[PDB]
């Protein structure tokens, strides 16, 4: 997995044959080699026709997803395998090429507690498992570290290496988010150093969910150390700017984090680009 | 109010007589203009105690809060006037020269939805009438915005500033963290620059609550904001580096947030003086 | 002068009946308000050409030009005013609004040492007497402020601004460039604050003279400071994408910043609109 | 080589017997791996004296130059070996581990033009032997990239790579300075990645010459860079701030750009160290 992508909540977090259809077709007026489709409700998935549309429009994706809490790998692993290989499956039906984001685990997630060893045993015997799976439908498995306040299990790049370590699959990778890690990383370049070699996918997002560019995130650092590792995977955007005021509690966003998300597609996936091209990234 | 402070949090969890005494030497240690003094557990406080250390350490004083669950004042306004009221009481025996902090609601609340007209009218009407207290006693009362994920009404400094004029008096003043402020503010100058007629109080707060200097926080553009508009309060120092893991839920901190609280004040207090320097802060 | 301008430079130094209309047209193309005209030669220049197309394509303009070494103004502060009262006329000809750039001395100017208090007062009456003359030409006077490599007498805001006190004329403002200033300033906001009182005019430009966004020049502490001081005159596009090779040795640039004047005026300028939009420069 | 330096012009450029022993018992004093000894006049250079300095101290040492004109190898070649294998002889002498700097050219060169091949023939020739005379000692060959205004030769970290591998010598390394780069190149990071392979040394300076971690120099990039390439190098620091103001014009700098030396290796010194140790630079 190589490219630009753009997660489909720029136009909607529904996979209905109408939603699929026009997200499929916005990233490919936009030129994206990658569209990130979320897997919110599996049943509801048509994979087949989800197929169609990435075949028709030669797009290339990859899934993503939050485990709901009844799946939540710290307590109940057994429901996290279950869930995690249905949407694997989902996932291999559509075409995708990965399964990643919070695999682990919840944003609305916390005991109260640093997370314990037994916790951190959950997650690698769940993993272990669901990975497993991954490898034998040909996908990829990734772990997104989010901030502290969506989950107290993996915040910074190095617990997600730790994790995918322990794990010892060898389809796992680390996925990361500049927004989190704008909170996670001590100095946000660290974040990509530390992940290095197992970093295959980025959430390119401002620090307010907004457009890349018009925040705090440090790109130049972010860009800079992407491209002194060598990194080859997805660059993908990661904005809430099409997110209706319904998916406020799920998302704790409150008020509007940009003006709309054509302008966050425009000036977003720009300057993604533009500053990909300024660092030389895939420039091989 | 004007100069530099150290949250009290540097040193000390509660405000017991050891606790108060190692703070406050503490911070004067370190040549702080102000000590921020939390206010938790109310009955606990000696604040005659805390008065007569301020004065032999020569020592100013602000006293912080966040407002207990019964107390939220978006939903249960008579409870948090109540609660800040004496809380206030407090402040005002202690010497401390304001109350600050999330005074208007938690820093675990959350309603699922966006803020509502009648949750902005319950802080409205309670913080205008503690406020008014304040007032009585000699003090000023600030509005610390904080991140989306603490609470939902007060994240970005327009909505502070907001609020502020809403309640209309003259002793209130926004109060800006910086952590939080690297998450809401769409270019954090731009929340300095927002609140430019009532910002009197700023935690200065690495990306990631460790040592300010070494993180994600912009302070060229933190420390140009404040300079052009003006600014004349408090720049107080705040840090997770000696929080121990008994408080990590109540702070959503799961790991260390540097290698200890000693070097974060060698390193923090002098980054936060030299750029306050090099920027003409204060003259 | 308010608004978003671009230097002629991005179509060509040169200003012939061709080069001129070609210039304007481009920068009405880009919705620019302002365009920068340079004037080399004086006696090439047709001012009633120009004013001619300024009104038909609804632009706007100020002259800027930089001494020649006859000219310049610490040694020869004679033939300085002789020859900036003659850039004033043909500037008050062809409708433009001000006389800006560096208006009191060389882009290659040195004398080996610091500036001298003598210099300066060559400089002081010198100045004074052309920007006498512009005003009742109903122009202003801007002194632009380089780095330590081109000029050795105003490379600081400070010393701009100190310059500018010492004439005392009400009509010449202080001018900055990014590009001088990611060298000068000690913090480039530094330098816009130091200017507030005088600052109607920026040369926006990238570090490496490239296409604004895409450099190290620290875009979110320039604005910042821009909307915090309350600036209100132009900000200008300056690049050198468009400079022909034998250009070089007069702008001490060796190889290319860019890749071709219409990705710069695209992206540059875009950029420029976008920061001041983010940071509510305008409205 | 490997670790952190200071430049001996910290405390001066003149190397009589109290000069040297001044500015290494200085280095010492704030715990350097490294200092940087100029070579400008060879004659007064006892290399006796300084070697047992070094070792009585323990410090190590780079040796550094500006070729004088009458020896700019890209237009005098045989004169440029003749200078830099003498500066070579001093630099073995003294214990010192490579010669660096302006080791091609000068900081006030300038021929009016781009570079020419003929030019960069003349570079070729002159360093692949002076390389080669450099390896029979033992030392290592530093070509350091400065910014278009001293040099147009050798001003982004590709040009210097470009060379380095040109001429083909395994003792030769690409010497970046963060004040230059921070014009020369498109993104600061982006010359420390170009010059992956062959970065061994950096002149670790603020963009205005003071303080490092007080301007316009984007740490965090450099660092990151530093990091990610896995640089195992030395971080020498370069300031203006205990320069005579006799020397303005050799180093075209017209004012003070700091408070003092004492407080650029106190703060400029520790800075460096943290941000390294921030970003795990070596270990
Ligand atoms: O950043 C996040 C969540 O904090 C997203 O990456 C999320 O995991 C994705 O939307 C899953 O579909
Ligand atoms: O940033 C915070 C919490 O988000 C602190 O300012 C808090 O309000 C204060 O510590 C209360 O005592
Ligand atoms: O920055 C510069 C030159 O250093 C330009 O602003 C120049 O002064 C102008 O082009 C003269 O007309
Ligand atoms: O940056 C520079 C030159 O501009 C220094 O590295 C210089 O070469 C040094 O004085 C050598 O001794
Ligand atoms: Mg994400
Ligand atoms: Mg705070
Ligand atoms: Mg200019
Ligand atoms: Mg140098």
């Amino acid at each position: 997995m190589q490219g630009f992508g753009v997660h489909a909540m720029m136009w909607s977090l529904n996979w209905d044959h109408e939603s699929a259809r026009r997200a499929i077709a916005g990233a490919a007026d936009y030129g994206q080699d990658f569209i990130e489709i979320p897997l919110v409700d599996l049943p509801s998935v048509d994979t087949a026709h989800t197929r169609a549309l990435l075949e028709k429009y030669g797009l290339r994706a990859a899934c993503s997803l939050v485990l709901p809490e009844p799946a939540w790998a710290s307590v109940r692993p057994e429901a996290a395998v279950a869930h995690l290989n249905a949407a694997l499956d989902k996932a291999a039906e559509m075409g995708a090429e990965a399964l990643t984001g919070v695999t682990y685990g919840g944003t609305s997630e916390r005991t109260g507690f640093p997370p314990t060893q037994a916790e951190y045993d959950n997650l690698t015997r769940a993993l272990s498992q669901s990975a497993g799976h991954a490898k034998t439908l040909g996908l990829q498995f990734g772990i997104e570290a989010v901030n502290r306040y969506e989950n107290h299990l993996v915040n910074s790049a190095e617990q997600a290496v730790a994790l995918v370590e322990r794990i010892g699959a060898d389809n796992i990778f680390v996925h990361l988010d500049t927004f989190h890690m704008n909170m996670e990383e001590k100095g946000i370049a660290n974040g990509i150093i530390a992940a290095h070699d197992y970093l295959k996918y980025m959430h390119m997002s401002e620090s307010d969910r907004g457009t890349p560019g018009f925040g705090n995130v440090a790109w130049d650092a972010v860009f800079a150390a992407l491209a002194a590792i060598g990194f080859k995977g997805v660059l993908t955007l990661e904005s809430f700017a099409a997110m209706p005021e319904e998916m406020a509690g799920a998302i704790s966003t409150w008020r509007p984090v940009a003006s709309g998300a054509d302008e966050v597609l425009d000036k977003g996936l720009a300057f993604l680009r533009d500053k990909a091209s300024q660092y030389r990234i895939f420039g091989n």
